């Protein structure tokens, strides 16, 4: 699951693919700007050393121009120097920066581009709390991608740099890199659990806020903290075995990467120490030895850094999880304008159960229809299926398009924005007059709000500031009414518009619905609208319906 | 405001004493063991020098007996010195750990305490998104905090154990920290705006997720992309600002802190040089002004890794804002007995406006009251005020207890968690038998649930995988019905029963409810159910009412 492997490169690689799409695009010149401010970087510290070894030498007699003017060339290369070093890392952050925003997009117009942001979740149980997964997921991924970038290569254009100026048979990391990974296999594979940890917590207060109310009336105070407390002790609990076991992971990153090196480095360096004879003054170690050293030391620095790596699997392990989301493809739907049919489809649960299995209905648009039932015999999840949310696993299905049909759902909701958009949800403000036909937002809306609505006043046309769906009580159901007279449909479908009022308005908004062409297709558990209706369609949890006028 | 001054460091203070409470706690000894064993690492480095030196002068000869048994003992010595390293590393983590525990169970103690989870938002708008600021700001917070350790720590006593073997006058810290600082000011704002940013995108994403179906049904794929994508590009292109400010600030840090130190120290080491009469053959330089700009180096690491300071100015200014949760302090409520009075209440929202202005009404234990009227004026809010949910605002009223009582909301709620606890919601699971009477669930609740729900066999007594309340459909607001009989209150509250079966079942509750002795308070819009009650009280949006028989 987080194994560093062909596997684990493959499923980096088909992810690196959508992240610098072309050649030299916007942030492919970030790959090239760190390929050249990071190699002047290490040119730049072997003249940080030789300037270094070569000024304490010149203030060593009674010399002051050996120091004085000699000094001077480092504060002269001290602005270079760090513009240098700043410059790799605005360049590191910026391309991290970039890495993050090309993937979000992909991933978001992959994400929201069908009802697949409602499939994943309540149709599919394949991943938990995807609002993480590619909102602090992504940013920890492009965050370490780079960093296994600047480390690993850093230290690369180092040995091959020193190599420049040099038998050297140290190739150790054979035997420290199949050693001490696959050591290290723990760490990508509960950086995954750990993840979802913190999401699950995330999650769960996030849904103690939503439904704060409700909560409150309950008096849940005590049970949501135990619950709350339950998933955070689950937490910190597992980050001490995370954390204990980076402890006995550095005890061995320690004693074969950073300092073993140095051994093995004397060793190597000091094996023509027993040609270069006599070297009278055999000081020449200090400018063909010490290098030696310190490639030694980069090269183990090398597989220090490695760390990283399996760091990134278990990121990449999610996210290319997460790149699932093609279930966009995994009965048939007849494109009709007029007329919504139903051959013998039997509608079902996501999960395989029937509730009614024989639906050989349709209706014209002529005659309203209203259906009743118990409470829980696929009355809401016939719409459902009628819409692209649930399957059909059925026969032939009609409907009139999707632009000449409206759906107002079980439950409100009113979009975070403007109260304006609230009365165009889903077209939005530019489409409401440029794209489309020009309403007049001043004037010809409020004849479209002419349903008791006095919340006009009340804040202005344009109030968001304070503005939400926990403020307009239960005429935010009815807000949803005053939708069709926007968008006038052919065919409207209502799931429970009751609970608005009893007579005082119920009665104007189905009056008017028939006053223009719209059909109506309502469920509703009342006996004081069957006088503006036709048909029956009634059904039980028996498993039939009565379909009569 | 994010300044690093007197207000920062009291501010810090504040909050750092809810995490070392008291003496030798059980994090209390992580300031010990990392004061010990980073005490204990600085003799690493002065003994890896010393030694570094060493072998090399036992190879410039041919003696290699001498450079053998004068390099075992750096062998011997790697397995305490990495783990006196890999020791400070695990206790400077698991420090950070403790703090963000002991952080966590303060701040949620003080924000479940009461009715404040609702406050915080629906009622007071003075922190938005209260849910990223005590999961993912307390996290950074707590890493941030330790990081000022072994940071501005770790060379502290570089500077205090290099000054045991020594005219040194180079202080520039003075001229080099109060400059250098109020120059990167910008940092801190900047931050927490960064952080406010990333919440209100998460929250989006959340929203989001939460009521999927409803925007699916919509169709509103392509508005919530804009209003997703307008939020996301309003905070990659402040972190542009961002990564293009810590260059522009990197460039001086790094001319100021990193290379001039060097400067500063060759400078001052150099003084001497020029009563050091002649010391023939003077390498003492490499142990006495060596040292010395090692000193200088970590002189100047010390205000370079002050940048981690201003940089947690941010998340304190953050966090001591959501320590605002003392609200909990921000007319008259007598604990009455079986007598809900209503003497000259004006009820109101949580803003300065008024609804109804008299209610001077009253209740007994044997008259059940169903109160309606048009949508909007007062109705779900008179138990909003009635309950602890909004200020009294004035006049005076007498309730029963919270125990004894129910409020059923008028949005359903199904806590996250088994079937039982659906039933129990507040209560939960260990208090449904050992705190309280012992209820048989396997028998005794099926009688509880009699209300027609056939989901015995639907998932078993506990079914935690497979539920959610967005599976329920209608009778998720009737299963707060079969909560009711549970708890049997004195009075019961409750709020929009309908959408219920009309006949089929909305009969049985209420005829079930009067059997036993509770009360039933209710509102709704229905002539279905004012046979089983007593009491008009009609309201208004004129703000007038009634109280009829
Ligand atoms: N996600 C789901 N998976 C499986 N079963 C579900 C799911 N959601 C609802 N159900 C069950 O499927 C059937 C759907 O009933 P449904 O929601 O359609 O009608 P209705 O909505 O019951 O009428 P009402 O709105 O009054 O409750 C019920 O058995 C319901 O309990
Ligand atoms: N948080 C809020 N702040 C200010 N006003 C609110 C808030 N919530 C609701 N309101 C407004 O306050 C009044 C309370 O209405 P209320 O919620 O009481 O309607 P209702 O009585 O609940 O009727 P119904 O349940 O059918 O709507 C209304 O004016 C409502 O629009």
């Amino acid at each position: 699951r987080a194994v560093v492997d062909k596997v684990f490169f493959s499923r980096l690689i088909q992810i690196l693919k959508i992240m610098v799409p072309r050649t030299f695009c916007k942030e492919t010149g970030y790959l090239v700007l760190i390929a050249v401010m990071l190699v002047s970087r290490t040119y730049c510290d072997v003249w940080m050393i030789q300037n270094g070894t070569l000024i304490e030498s010149g203030i060593i007699g009674r010399s002051r121009k050996d120091f004085k003017r000699y000094l001077l060339n480092f504060i002269a290369a001290m602005p270079l120097i760090s513009l240098v070093n700043n410059f790799l890392k605005y360049g590191l952050n910026e391309l991290k920066l970039c890495f993050r925003v090309r993937l979000t997009k992909y991933l978001y117009e992959e994400y929201l581009q069908a009802f697949t942001y409602y499939k994943m979740g309540n149709l599919d149980n394949r991943i938990a709390n995807p609002d993480q997964l590619l909102t602090q997921d992504v940013e920890k991924f492009c965050n370490s991608v780079v960093d296994l970038y600047s480390n690993l290569s850093k230290p690369f254009l180092d040995i091959v740099l020193y190599i420049f100026k040099l038998a050297s048979m140290m190739a150790y990391l054979v035997v420290s890199g199949l050693f001490l990974t696959r050591l290290r296999r723990p760490i990508g594979k509960m950086t995954i659990t750990e993840q979802k940890y913190e999401g699950e917590y995330r999650y769960v207060n996030s849904r103690l806020i939503t439904n704060s109310e409700e909560i409150a009336f309950y008096n849940g105070n005590k049970r949501e903290k135990q619950t709350v407390h339950s998933v955070f002790r689950k937490l910190v609990e597992h980050l001490h075995n995370f954390i204990l076991f980076r402890f006995s992971m550095g005890f061995i990153d320690s004693i074969i990467a950073k300092y073993l090196a140095t051994v093995v480095g004397y060793l190597v360096v000091s094996r023509p120490f027993l040609k270069s004879t006599h070297s009278e003054l055999l000081e020449d170690y200090y400018q063909s030895g010490r290098m030696l050293l310190r490639m030694s030391q980069a090269l183990g620095r090398i597989v220090l850094a490695g760390r990283e790596m399996t760091r990134l699997a278990g990121f990449t392990a999610r996210i290319t999880e997460l790149m699932q989301v093609l279930k966009d493809l995994n009965g048939e739907i007849i494109i009709a304008d007029n007329i919504i049919k139903f051959d013998h489809v039997p509608l079902a649960t996501p999960n395989g159960d029937v509730l009614i299995r024989d639906l050989n209905f349709e209706v014209r648009s002529g005659a309203n229809v209203l259906i009743c039932g118990p409470n829980g015999c696929g009355k809401s999840s016939l719409f459902r299926v009628l819409g692209e949310l649930w399957p059909l696993f059925g026969g032939r299905l009609t409907k009139p398009e999707r632009g000449k049909l409206f759906y107002v759902p079980q439950r409100p909701y009113m979009t975070l924005g403007t109260l304006r958009d609230q009365v165009i949800y889903p077209d939005g403000r530019e489409d409401q007059k440029r794209k489309g036909i020009s309403d007049l937002v001043l004037k010809e809306y409020l004849d479209n709000v002419q349903l008791g609505h006095i919340l006009e006043r009340e804040g202005g046309w344009d109030s968001v500031q304070d503005w939400m769906d926990v403020l307009s009580g239960g005429e935010k159901q009815r807000m949803a009414m005053a939708r069709l007279f926007y968008h006038k449909p052919q065919f409207a479908i209502l799931d429970q518009c009751t609970s608005a009022v009893s007579v005082d308005v119920e009665g104007y908004i189905y009056s008017h619905c028939r006053k223009v062409g719209i059909t109506l297709f309502t469920v509703s558990h009342r006996k004081s609208l069957w006088k503006h209706h036709e048909y029956y369609l009634h059904m039980d949890g028996r498993g039939n319906y009565e379909f009569k006028q």
